[PDB]
């Protein structure tokens, strides 16, 4: 069996780098070229506790991409609920507002893995996921990369654990771009320095541009047009979204524009997810 | 090569009289022969930012008969980047917001995931238009030459005028426009009726003209429910061929009693929908259809 | 099928050969499944009042057949004009509402389509699973030793289940509940009226080695000491203390695998009211 077979996937940090490698080829494979049916008579409950239509939406055509169906709830005792939902379910997307939960219905769910669509505020592995695949995809790999991360480093969900999991690969450079209120935490420098992994800091995007291949955009420190004169060829900018005020409209046009394609792909790494946890074989 | 392949179903007056027909010679032919496999392997978004539970069941059932599935929400961010995104996943996307315009919205996307309008801020219905036309030309085997009253408030529903817009596409159609006055159909209306030299007549009771119409169209305050309320006492000395039509709900503008009668199809009018639907995802999905 | 475009109102009003029906499709469909049975077919989900368990083991057993889904999980217009619409659109409708009687009155205006009630006002198919639960374990639904066990009095559950097993022949039922918590005497008036055998008592151990079936509606795994091979102990859900946690470890344990076989005895209902065979 591949080694997620059957697997709960909580936390993005329980994927070995083997592993995480493994998930980005299968959603490669995906997106060049669709398997309408791998899980042609599976049944998949979708089950947002908490509203997340961008989140929800995405799972679910994801399931459906792949030939499945879907139960669910699109908003609001756990244990014997999924105890019961496990009975008639071959995998549960689960999407909580306390942290923890989605581990909970893991403990009860017995040989029915549970995909966590988001625990809580930081914990959200397919986002990270999509994250990875999207550097992968329109850079060729996940090594020897510029990698800017602009706006909130301190409360920015998204950023510690993309921060972490490309930490894991060799020769990237982080460009921390933020307020001195918002800085990337310490714990997170810490690791880097331990590592050996470059990282420095600067008080805008202005000086840097030139040197990334990767701008991520976090949910003044606006990135607009003008600020992407003299990019590299190759630069992508991303964002999790939603965007407000962050990236003016003016960017959507440019070249380095990828943050609906970076959503986009997330169709693709959680085919990948879904596809690995419930086929033995792929 | 058809004309509405990967176009934006924005508003019913952008569709000429032939594109009209297309819609509902296809409506027709998947009312006779259903195609449940047409879109086999599309996923087509059903988003609705207010609840229109009829509407919704309608397109949403629509999309399964042709073998399609369906993602969506049933009930901050800028409307065109939800759709960027959403353009990214899915094939097509059915859309409705009590807020914004679905025609600001469209002009920013190309068709190649085309955009049907299920109702917008600006009360453009196209769908609802042309489940009504496929209506009344099923009923009365043609759209021309056709005596239809429209009873009710004729100046604030978008829809009736729509209805309105489209008829006058056809030939030797005759209006009876019966409402009070503060609800008149508009002088926007009339001026292009006259253009075109299409009659029309005012009448201040439904008595007056029952017995000429094909079509009773009523629309969805004491005095106005009062006196135009429809009762099946009302439909003495009709027409055979005659089909009370309403786009629902009806609260009190028709009685219970007349859904008994031969003339009631406003029910039909309803399940109509399910094929004009039908026919518009089809024909912005597929290049060529035979 | 006798069954065949029937609108499932009440579970009690299908006679024992209906019910043997719908527990022999449903085994059958336990076994082997058929997941292209209903393709093509568009069936309603009408939650008017939420009931998400109910809801998706339904929706489950309609995907399990092949069949899509359309529906809404809760929310004047009458509910007749609502179904009138509706029922032009489907080819069955599963409805849950809170008015007594709504499925009746859907039914009145849904023409051939179908009305499977999920729940009209004061609830229900859960009777259907504990049936085909008792059959498949106990491999019959005659001669069956039974004890229900906690409130009695306003446990519509036990109710329905008492009025459908009394349609077997030599059951026997042990009502187990406080004095202010007793089975109604119509009930019992029934059952005395049919010659079923039927006996009260204060407290659970002390009739376990009798049982067959255990329903409950205060357990743990000490009073199931002297238990029968065959037992199942078993529970509609969602329990809270009634039964403790150290049950679930035991054998008789049952009351899960009795929740998934709502999937095939739902499957079951729909298949027969949809297809002649």
């Amino acid at each position: 069996a591949n080694p997620l077979y059957h697997k709960h996937i909580i936390s993005i940090n329980d994927l070995s780098r083997d592993e995480l490698e493994l998930v980005l080829r299968t959603a490669a494979s995906l997106k060049k070229t669709p398997q309408p049916e791998l899980l042609k008579h599976k049944v998949i409950a979708s089950c947002f506790f908490e509203a997340s239509t961008r989140t929800r939406l995405s799972f679910e055509t994801s399931i459906h991409r792949l030939g499945a169906s879907v139960v669910g709830f699109s908003d609001s005792t756990l244990a014997d609920t999924m105890s019961v939902i496990s009975t008639y379910v071959d995998a549960i997307v689960m999407r909580h507002p306390q942290e923890g939960a989605s581990r909970l219905a893991a403990q009860f769910s017995g040989n029915v893995p549970i995909v966590n669509a988001g625990d809580g505020a930081n914990q959200h592995p397919t986002q990270t996921l999509l994250d990875l695949f999207t550097i992968q995809e329109t850079q060729g790999r996940l090594d020897n990369i510029n990698i800017a991360m602009v706006g909130d480093l301190k409360y920015g969900r998204t950023v510690h654990s993309l921060t972490q999991a490309l930490a894991k690969f060799n020769g990237n450079h982080f460009f921390f771009i933020a307020p001195d209120a918002l800085a990337m935490p310490a714990y997170i420098l810490q690791m880097l320095e331990e590592k050996e992994i470059e990282y420095s800091l600067h008080e805008s995007l202005e000086e840097v541009v030139p040197e990334l291949d990767i701008l991520y955009m976090t949910r003044q420190f606006i990135l607009r047009s003008s600020d992407l004169t003299g990019a590299r060829d190759n630069l992508k900018v991303l964002h999790p979204l939603p965007r407000i005020d962050e990236i003016t409209t003016d960017v959507d046009k440019t070249p380095y524009a990828y943050y609906f394609q970076q959503a986009g792909n997330g169709i693709f790494a959680r085919q990948a997810l879904l596809a690995l946890v419930l086929n033995a074989e792929l």
